[PDB]
């Protein structure tokens, strides 16, 4: 069963801005997603010090970058803390409303699209390069979900019946037809080397 | 009763490096502490969406910068999530060991002291400008503590019997005698305007 939800008007606005504004420096989407994964991994690691059983769903704390040309997807996989249904539908959600607003205001004031991360909404930078984003995620306290949006003002969530992931998050970027350079090994290596050099987790770039 | 603890050898190393290395761009300590406060405020705000009673210890989410020339202190106050005794003594602690190591390695490799934040140990940047740091903190689940260190390989923790703070963290920087410019309104304003422009919380600079 697939549930369909309306983004709040402000997030829809933001998504449309990212999609519509002419902005050539798109590569920053990857720094933002890697950094999102890094924060999710910090959080699970932190929680684990006071409750070791939080790691029963897997001990390795890592980030995998997985390009697939047949499918035209770039997937960022982490084993961080994962997201609950309430995060997907409500909490993220509420936090994104105020980051959006602040980010909008700063843009009017000459700030730049690359600064999206300072406003806690870097995940939406994925729409610089993706026509569709699917997010698979498993939190310890909850079941595995698939969230999905091509923007246009709505998203879906359903319980996921794919390969079970243990704990973590997979962001599957369905790339715009003119953004396939982000499937290329030397392009991804360049981008990681330039913006994500000091991430405190191993980042494995899978080959095709 | 005052408990005295030994820093792990690696944190002592890091503290000594920050204290000893010739490095003129000291102002970055303030961006790091403001950013620490911002993350503590994000965390309490996040937790509050699933448990509103977490805010019974105060609803305002803010950052105050308080200079005092008589005392020669600059205090960064937040109402974020606060720290428990276990954070002070163990958890921070364990997380700082690996950030330290990575930060050490990057420095050998030509990275710069200003990059300390990428390695989760920006709090120690306070020793660029402070001969002594006192940290007062209250977490919902625990009592109010005073932590204190002048480096030299040890720190103390005691239960604090000062003004009760509700919930949050006060970082009191006892400034080195040659670092009093950080007590000055126009200097602090300059620094906040330059490095902390987009923080998503009101930052009030108190006057003397
Ligand atoms: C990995 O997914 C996300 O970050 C996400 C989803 C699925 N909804 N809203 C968000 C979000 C909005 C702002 C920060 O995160
Ligand atoms: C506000 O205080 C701190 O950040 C703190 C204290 C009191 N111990 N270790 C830390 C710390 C080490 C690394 C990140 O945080
Ligand atoms: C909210 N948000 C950005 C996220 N939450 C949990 N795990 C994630 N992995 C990548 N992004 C994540
Ligand atoms: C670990 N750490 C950096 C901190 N934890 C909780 N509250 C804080 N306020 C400033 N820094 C904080």
């Amino acid at each position: 069963e697939v549930e369909t939800f309306a983004f709040q008007a402000e997030i829809a606005q933001l998504m449309s801005l990212i999609i519509n504004t002419f902005y050539s420096n798109k590569e920053i989407f990857l720094r933002e997603l890697i950094s999102n994964s890094s924060d999710a991994l910090d959080k699970i690691r932190y929680e684990s010090l006071t409750d070791p059983s939080k790691l029963d769903s897997g001990k390795e704390l890592h980030i995998n970058l997985i390009p697939n040309k047949q499918d035209r997807t770039l997937t960022i996989v982490d084993t961080g803390i994962g997201m609950t249904k309430a995060d997907l539908i409500n909490n993220l959600g509420t936090i994104a409303k105020s980051g959006t607003k602040a980010f909008m205001e700063a843009l009017q004031a000459g700030a730049d699209i690359s600064m999206i991360g300072q406003f806690g909404v870097g995940f939406y930078s994925a729409y610089l390069v993706a026509e569709k984003v699917t997010v698979i995620t498993k939190h310890n306290d909850d079941e595995q979900y698939a969230w999905e949006s091509s923007a246009g003002g709505s998203f879906t969530v359903r319980t996921d019946t794919g390969e079970p992931m243990g704990r973590g998050t997979k962001v599957i970027l369905h790339l715009k037809e003119d953004q396939t350079e982000y499937l290329e090994e030397r392009r991804i290596k360049e981008i990681v080397k330039k913006h994500s050099q000091f991430i405190g987790y191993p980042i494995t770039l899978f080959v095709e």
